[PDB]
């Protein structure tokens, strides 16, 4: 207990960190030398695989000087900034260390830039204190963010007055919002003349080779991260040139690293050519259609949202739930625990058979579930909460959301 | 024109960053094939030299599966951890992804903890909005940060009302502030009862295995990160576990990415030792009493501020500074220009020996300027302003601080 954090990771029945020595393609090694099948793949920024070959040259090289240095300029950061431009458009992009620091960086640019004061928001946006909840729901927080809970009646309302609202910041779900919520959400944000940032941290270059919402949401800023550098510290923002004026104050000392050029130049390669989307897709829609039919045969009552790029299992109980992610620890399937499951490219025949064969083991460990009563709403809204931090979409009136907010809040 | 942000960074006369292609120890080579002496070494995170290749066989092997995984926990989060708290003391440590979030998080935390809402800033610690300037000297910013410029007269001004302040935060300068102004600090903040942060996200772990301040301040709670893995992008916070106990809420989605660990650990494994940071004192001392010695020679007014581990020039004219860059370009020295120069321990003896005939060259090019006014006070301060965002020490009243601040805002 030395750490002073509480950092996401696996952890085991004591709660305490387990330990991995080590990890390939789409396995790991633990400390007492048991071998997992990895569904949870760093939060989903291993979208290629664990060590993955040719990252790991590339990253190996550039440790050795080869490719340029920390003390300034390498032709490797135009390279990385014009694969992310064509991937993700906009006029200007600008790099950092973590999701956190660039959806900061972005949000207080176009606050400066317009001038006015409130950002409107729905999803995690990172660790930073700027995003804590305010004392009550609609009020904003001592920064001036204003949480909507991806609740677009909400969003109209706040929206009556954009005088006073330097952007909208939303952060996509694929498998609780529907495409015609973005459009929606777009719409709304076009009529009141509200910038739109994409908080794409997670799902930017993982549906697609470029913004999950290009089309959809069409934003005027757009941030990504886990997508493109295979796990390596690195995350990117961009847009129009005048909203992100401010970004010209930035600077930071590990600005020219090239191991982290590295990985992300080699990784936003193959991610371009869309394969790896591709892979990942159809790999865990053969994944989740074993799943689905081992429940059913089985008799749980437990549910999967989204597809093969990113799925959540929506159990019944949250006693259920924990039984669940029980039995895949007990069958060697690393999940992670309550939120979005993403395969990695590294998921070929191999990996596929065995994690269906270790799947059903585990729907063999949960028959005394078997015939409970089936999922609910109210199991659908905690669960979709854990993954967005707000409300999944579906019918309600303005009393139903209020009372789903007073809850899960 | 993609880079939103401005970087630091070598640039050309033209102010164009220039481009460099490989480095190993000492030696960075340009696009041109033109072969430097690093000075400027990362800003001074280049501690060992580039290409270093105990890290870089490090950061190869955790490049491939092999040495732990992006996923979750491993044997050298601990390493990393233990080794920290071993050379900086405190309770508890904090790992981030740069010099700004973590010196962000530590003072948030503190403010957090104590409950008060004044920051009393001297120093940079990172490019974040939190630090901006306030509208006028000695009033808080947005967010509550007042800066006292390295003043110890403004800072006993600013701390007659103590039960507001938060903490102190300090990024020590050694070159332009004494071992007595450390203890003055230290008293002063004893006595008003307040939180002593020390920002040694530049010196720690440079002038000795630890904190450069560790005796001189005894902080409360302690931020490195240039000191700490060969310019690998990573920094730590430490201290109290009851001051830094909001930090609980820190979680991103690379903390565990083993590439940056391995050379953090590798990194601070030499750092323990003493070693380079000896030879970085002795190999700059050494290049110090030739360049003193030449400028002398040639009569030019240019002192050097500093030591061996960080040395500044400080020439008597604006004009004879940028002469004097011009000229080191000309020669192959790589100065961080304006700023501090911090060797690498492979500057070894055939380094240093063609170190000493580049300055050599260099004074014979500025030859036209010999003879000039020697250096005056306006140019020592002017000049300790780059580096230190605040005033050296020397003695002053009050009418004749404002009046520097007036001039160097
Ligand atoms: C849209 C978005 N924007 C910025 C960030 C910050 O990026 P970074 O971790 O690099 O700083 C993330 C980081 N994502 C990590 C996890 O964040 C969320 O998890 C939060 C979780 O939802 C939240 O309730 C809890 N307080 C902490 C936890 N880290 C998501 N539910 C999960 O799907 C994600 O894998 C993100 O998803
Ligand atoms: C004490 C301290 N705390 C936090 C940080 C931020 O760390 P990071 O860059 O990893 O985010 C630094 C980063 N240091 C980089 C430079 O910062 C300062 O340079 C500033 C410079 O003083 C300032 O005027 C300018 N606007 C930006 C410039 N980077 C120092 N003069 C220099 O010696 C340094 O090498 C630091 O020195
Ligand atoms: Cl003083």
């Amino acid at each position: 207990s030395l750490l002073a954090e509480f950092p996401t990771c696996p952890r085991d029945e004591k709660d305490r960190p387990r330990v991995f020595t080590a990890a390939s393609g789409a396995w790991l090694t633990d400390e007492s030398g048991f071998r997992w099948i990895d569904f949870d793949n760093a939060r989903g920024s291993i979208l290629l695989g664990h060590g993955d070959p040719v990252v790991a040259e590339a990253v190996a090289r550039a440790a050795t000087g080869a490719d340029g240095t920390a003390t300034g300029w390498s032709r490797r950061v135009d390279a990385v900034l014009e694969r992310l431009h064509a991937l993700c458009g906009g006029e200007v992009v600008g790099l950092f260390r973590s999701g956190t620091a660039a959806v900061r960086a972005a949000v207080l640019a176009v606050r400066e830039a317009t001038g006015r004061p409130l950002l409107l928001s729905a999803g995690y946006h990172g660790y930073d204190p700027m995003w804590y909840p305010s004392e009550a729901p609609l009020e904003p927080n001592a920064d001036g963010v204003v949480d909507f809970f991806f609740d677009l009646g909400l969003l109209r309302e706040l929206l009556r007055a954009p005088e006073r609202v330097a952007a909208v910041v939303v952060s996509p779900d694929h498998m609780h919002l529907s495409p015609g919520w973005y459009r929606e959400l777009r719409r709304l944000c076009s009529a009141a003349g509200v910038v739109l940032v994409a908080d794409e941290v997670k799902v930017g270059l993982r549906y697609a080779p470029g913004l999950s919402t290009a089309e959809l949401l069409a934003p005027d800023v757009w941030v990504v991260a886990k997508g493109m550098a295979n796990g390596h510290a690195v995350s990117a923002v961009g847009g129009s040139r005048r909203l992100l004026k401010p970004l010209k104050e930035v600077s930071f000392t590990s600005f020219f690293e090239p191991t982290i050029l590295a990985a992300a130049d080699a990784a936003l390669a193959r991610v371009a050519t869309g394969e790896p989307q591709r892979a990942v897709r159809e790999a865990g829609d053969r994944f989740l259609r074993h799943a689905r039919k081992a429940l059913d045969d089985a008799s749980l009552p437990v549910e999967i949202a989204g597809d093969g790029t990113f799925f959540q299992f929506v159990p019944a109980t949250e006693e259920l739930e924990e039984a669940l992610y029980g039995a895949a620890n007990a069958e060697g399937l690393l999940f992670y625990a309550g939120d979005n499951q993403g395969v990695s490219a590294a998921f070929d025949e191999a990996v596929l058979g065995e994690a269906e064969r270790r799947f059903a083991r585990v729907c063999e460990r949960l028959a005394p579930y078997a015939g409970g009563e089936p999922v609910g709403d109210a199991a659908r809204y905690r669960v979709a909460w854990n993954v967005m931090d707000g409300l999944r979409q579906a019918p309600r009136d303005r009393e139903e959301t209020t009372g789903l907010l007073a809850r899960l809040l």
